[PDB]
């Protein structure tokens, strides 16, 4: 096995600590401190107001009649009620599973019965798509804003006292977080996140002397990712509590609201994903606004390439910007460097660098062999970080986490000798056309490079002749008319003859995951 480490050392990691025992260990030190900012509203939590009432939710939570190991399901925007019901959780030894709170009724449903929750927490507008299930099932509904006839409301549970949490002893392996992922291979799978996983991933990114990601409590992080998935949910709340920062809530993405919160709150640290970035590259009233409070500009979760990297760095040169590559599997498994306390220097396009008290490897698919640096191959992990396993799903288990503990990503990607991790595609998106394979994230890219597209995407096409052939999906820039064989053409002068786009059909929205991945297969399905 050729194995890859971090450019950082390891370092020390209490995942003995229950979640919540780790992510306010240091609490004393800025418990007045702004913890929770709403800001559509404008209301502030200080670190002993969430503590308080994370408390005061467990407590109530447990008069409920959640015990350890019981599930609740989180269906919420970002709000501080979100954060109170997952700390809440956490001080009973109990799960919250989290879902997308714009789902189907049939999606809700779907998770609500696979995580056998006890409790939907939610908002009133939602209920009709759970009731009938909840009532026919002995499911509770608590809604944080009114209360439905058949449901509570929130404040039944902050309305408990602190110091009636029963006692418990949690396990390092007890499941805390149950985040649902279709990732890796199949229909959506419960993701068990232990208080031992958690705790390693948060510590890998924000401790030790030189952290991978400086963030300390003076900064003030933006939280516009949704908390449903693992990104926000772990690099920007967990860790943002971890090391005692400022989170600014926003519930919605829209960009007049992102830039004035960014200058309103003076924001240093902006967690993003590649449809933010794109919007704050073509968007002309970015410059209309003070953005110099901004000194960590992070993306992740899907394919973002150099140049639309670069466009936006030069939007925020007083900022170190970089990607990390995580899974909801995993956590982050890489970080940017610049990142660091003591930054080191990165190369655009790239996701980061292994996370330290980690290992990777890079697997040939054709021959499982491991591979050396410079050379594409699947991306493997191995380290306390990674899920306990798929909820009731031992087999899909044993098929993605080896008997030696690797984590057999299906993410396609190489190490160069800077140590840095580059992304090419999921193994199965690549388009088979003749014998080639063909990354759609690298013609994505060079269409987001055109000025009058303002977003793209690229699927393959059946095609009788030639089996698959690339086709984009395209959005005009406003105003802008241009034509199908201008997109070809376009592209067909920057690349080889195989990577070239057969079709260019016109829409209106690219279909997209609110964390901010194409949703391929809808545009495959059309
Ligand atoms: C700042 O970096 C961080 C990112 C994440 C992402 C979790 C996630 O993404 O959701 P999931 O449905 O499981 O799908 C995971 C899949 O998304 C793709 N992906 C991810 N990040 C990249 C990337 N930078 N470049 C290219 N592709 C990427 C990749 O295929 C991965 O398996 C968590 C924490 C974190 O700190």
């Amino acid at each position: 096995d050729i194995i890859f480490r971090s450019k950082l050392p390891d370092i020390y990691i209490p995942n003995h600590l229950p979640l919540h025992s780790y992510c306010f260990e240091n609490i004393s030190e800025f418990s007045s401190r702004p913890c929770l900012i709403n800001g559509a509203n404008k209301q502030i939590y200080t670190y002993a107001d969430v503590e308080l009432n994370s408390r005061k939710v467990a407590a109530g939570l447990h008069k409920q009649g959640i015990q350890p190991k019981d599930t609740i399901m989180i269906l919420l925007p970002n709000s501080p009620e979100f954060v109170f019901a997952f700390i809440g959780a956490s001080y009973l030894g109990a799960i919250s599973t989290m879902a997308n709170p714009l789902f189907t009724p049939a999606e809700v449903v779907k998770q609500a019965k696979a995580s056998s929750a006890k409790i939907i927490v939610t908002q009133a507008c939602h209920v009709n798509k759970v009731k009938d299930y909840a009532f026919e099932n002995d499911v509770k509904i608590i809604c944080i804003d009114s209360a439905p006839e058949g449901c509570l409301h929130f404040s039944v549970l902050t309305q408990a006292n602190e110091h009636d949490i029963p006692e418990v002893e949690i396990q390092p392996d007890d499941v805390v977080a149950l985040p649902y992922s279709s990732g890796t291979t199949g229909l959506p799978k419960g993701v068990m996140l232990t208080h031992k996983g958690l705790v390693t991933s948060v510590a890998q990114q924000v401790d030790g002397e030189n952290p991978n990601l400086y963030i300390h409590s003076e900064d003030v992080m933006l939280c516009v990712l949704p908390l449903f998935h693992i990104y926000s949910l772990n690099s920007v709340l967990l860790c943002g509590l971890r090391v005692g920062a400022a989170i600014l809530i926003m519930q919605k993405f829209d960009i007049v609201s992102f830039l004035e919160l960014i200058q309103r709150y003076k924001v240093t640290i902006g967690p993003f994903v590649p449809p933010i970035v794109l919007a704050i590259a073509k968007s002309p009233m970015v410059d209309d606004y003070d953005l110099s409070s901004v000194r960590t500009v992070m993306s992740g979760a899907a394919p973002l390439g150099k140049e639309l990297e670069d466009t936006v760095r030069a939007k925020f040169p007083n900022a170190k910007l970089g990607q990390g590559y995580g899974m909801t599997e995993a956590g982050p498994l890489a970080m940017c460097l610049a990142f660091a306390k003591e930054p080191f220097e990165i190369k655009s396009g790239a996701c980061g660098t292994v996370v330290r008290n980690a290992e990777m490897k890079i697997v040939d698919p054709k021959t499982g062999n491991s591979l050396p640096r410079n050379q594409s191959g699947e991306i493997c992990i191995r380290g306390d970080q990674i899920m306990k396993g798929y909820l009731n799903d031992p087999e899909a288990t044993a098929r993605t986490i080896d008997k030696e503990g690797w984590l057999y990503t299906g993410d396609i990607g190489y190490i160069d000798d800077d140590d840095e991790l580059f992304i090419v595609d999921r193994l199965k998106e690549l388009i088979k056309y003749k014998g080639f394979q063909v990354a759609p994230a690298e013609l994505e890219a060079l269409l987001l490079n055109h000025p009058n597209i303002s977003d793209a995407a690229v699927v393959p096409m059946k095609d009788e002749q030639a089996g698959e052939v690339p086709v984009a999906f395209v959005v005009r820039s406003n105003g802008s008319t241009i034509t199908e064989d201008e997109v070809k053409d376009f592209i067909s002068k920057q690349v080889i003859f195989y990577k070239r786009i057969k079709r260019v059909f016109f829409v209106d929205a690219i279909p997209k995951s609110p964390s901010g991945k194409i949703l391929r297969k809808d545009l495959r399905a059309k």
